[PDB]
């Protein structure tokens, strides 16, 4: 038992990471097959980024302008092309490391791993979630550009995020691997904010269930509710509406642990309208909402890769 | 900016892992240079487990009992012999994989990442601390005893823990790589708790520096104390004495805050006399002490490995 915070093994995606050096500016790529993705504005100086034409900085860039470098071997680059907010160098040698992989674009709520690197080397490993305003709350310095977010199914890596930019309040933004930004935030120096974020209840539905099969069982009331009276309270404490897909998502651990998802729901209620009296659940002082219910499935149950 | 909890990234551990097999119990063990390392109660059946004589069960046992299984290859057990709670299994083949390694015995208060797996196989990483009482706030469930606990200095991936029991309350005890347990735990099957445990005070403290690099700072007060004076209150409050050693360590963060330590803990000791008022730091609503001053300074400054 116990419920901890829960990367991923970062292994698969370490033997990827290299560095990237156009001009003055160093960042992380993700090397797959003879292909290394990094963010675009690798060819950007510092006055590049208050407006980058993107475009116009590229043309006047060879491929010998791009230094490739996986441990102390330097990668020749044979190609080079722009996709969305993200760059493409077709290398001569393929990363005998890669693993089997596939670009994902996930959705709000859903969890990753997050593998911090700087200079192409990995620094850390940590989860974070997708949140509903499209930042995920990173932990990231100058340098950490091209570090790649990922989650494992089976012993395929599904890469769905790479690192861009920080946002203020000291939260962060991104693209898939197709360069495609989450949310609608462009990779420029300019005044941009995320709107206002909300509670992802379906995740802490899933984390008070781990917190029933841990044992912690304080908050669990007598009572039940109905989907439309949950969700009028819900919305009150900004928290997003919990559809019949969110319910069916939470049908493992409701079985595993013998409470219908409403009477859960119920439970939740009270505590949104009570608060938890100085209480704690799985020792945090506040309810979480960055597990899913695959998340604490996969943990109390030793899901491997 | 951001501060998340965060795991050395995993790879070198992963590289390391096997199954052990041994009659009816297969757990994971850890495969360096041509030995492998696994809990010694590999050898025990459940009814084994009430009292087990480990030296009677052992000697029952060839080199052929021992099936050693990384991926899909078996690998040949040559020699085999019991060092405290811990079994040594001399295989043929080499490790091509074990990176430069050491092991330690950490101390209270230190933290790791623990490479959580089955069968030999990662399912995830995640950081704790040794807490005073010589446990551990894990999540393991069935088969994953021999799962390690590592730091990664540079290169040196140092290994100094492997899991071998679950205590009351849902809490983790094991043994440094040479078998020798933390606390004063024995690998049996019968009733034994963890003396009360204590804050982590040093930690709490570099995590209070960590708030205030990334601008989280109403917690700070005008005032100044003592190190007596504020030692005479955290014993209340059942934290650890603030030590000469411990104000020593902190001088890193004191410095790059502009915030000297005794400044430093008259804020903590408001904080403590007062509670946080329903006010989050960092995105928690309490105290937390499984951050070391170098995991903070790690995060802080992007030390890669
Ligand atoms: C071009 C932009 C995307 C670069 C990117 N800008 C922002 O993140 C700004 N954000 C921002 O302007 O938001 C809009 C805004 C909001 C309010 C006011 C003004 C502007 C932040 C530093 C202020 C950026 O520095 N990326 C970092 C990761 C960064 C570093 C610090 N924490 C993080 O995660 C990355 O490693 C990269 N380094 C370089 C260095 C040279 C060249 C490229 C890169 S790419
Ligand atoms: C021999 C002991 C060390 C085994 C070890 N016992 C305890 O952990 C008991 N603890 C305990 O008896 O404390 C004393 C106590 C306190 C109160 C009352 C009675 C007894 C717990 C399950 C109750 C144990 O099952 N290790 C697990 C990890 C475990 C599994 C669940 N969460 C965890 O972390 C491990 O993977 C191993 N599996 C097997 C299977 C077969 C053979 C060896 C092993 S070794």
């Amino acid at each position: 038992s116990g419920f901890r915070k829960m990367a991923f093994p970062s292994g698969k995606v370490e033997g990827c990471m290299v560095q990237v050096t156009c001009g003055t500016t160093t960042l992380n790529g993700l090397w797959l097959d003879d292909v290394v993705y990094c963010p675009r504005h690798v060819i950007c100086t510092s006055e590049d980024m208050l407006n980058p034409n993107y475009e116009d900085l590229l043309i006047r860039k060879s491929n010998h302008n791009f230094l490739v470098q996986a441990g102390n071997v330097q990668l020749r680059v044979i190609g080079h092309s722009m996709q969305n907010c993200v760059l493409k160098l077709k290398v001569d040698t393929a990363n005998p490391k890669t693993p089997k992989y596939k670009f994902v674009r996930i959705q709000p709520g859903q969890t990753f791993s997050v593998l911090a690197c700087y200079n192409g080397s990995p620094s850390g490993v940590y989860q974070c979630a997708m949140r509903p305003n499209f930042t995920i709350k990173g932990s990231f310095l100058n340098g950490s550009c091209g570090s790649v977010g990922f989650n494992i199914d089976y012993d395929c890596v599904s890469f769905c995020y790479m690192h861009h930019m920080e946002l203020p309040t000291g939260v962060h933004a991104g693209t898939d691997l197709e360069g495609n930004f989450y949310g609608p935030f462009v990779d420029r120096q300019t005044a941009q904010a995320a709107g206002t974020d909300t509670t992802i209840t379906v995740n802490v539905l899933a984390w008070l269930y781990a917190a029933v099969i841990n044992g912690d069982r304080w908050f669990l009331n007598r009572f039940t509710t109905t989907l439309n009276d949950f969700n009028l309270v819900a919305m009150k404490y900004n928290y997003e509406p919990l559809t019949q897909d969110h319910v069916d998502i939470l049908g493992p651990l409701s079985a595993q642990t013998g409470i219908a998802v409403l009477d859960m729901c119920a439970s939740l209620k009270e505590l949104l309208q009570n608060g938890m009296n100085g209480r704690t659940i799985l020792g945090s002082a506040l309810l979480e909402d960055e597990f899913t219910p695959f998340d604490v499935v996969r943990q109390c149950s030793g899901v491997t890769f």
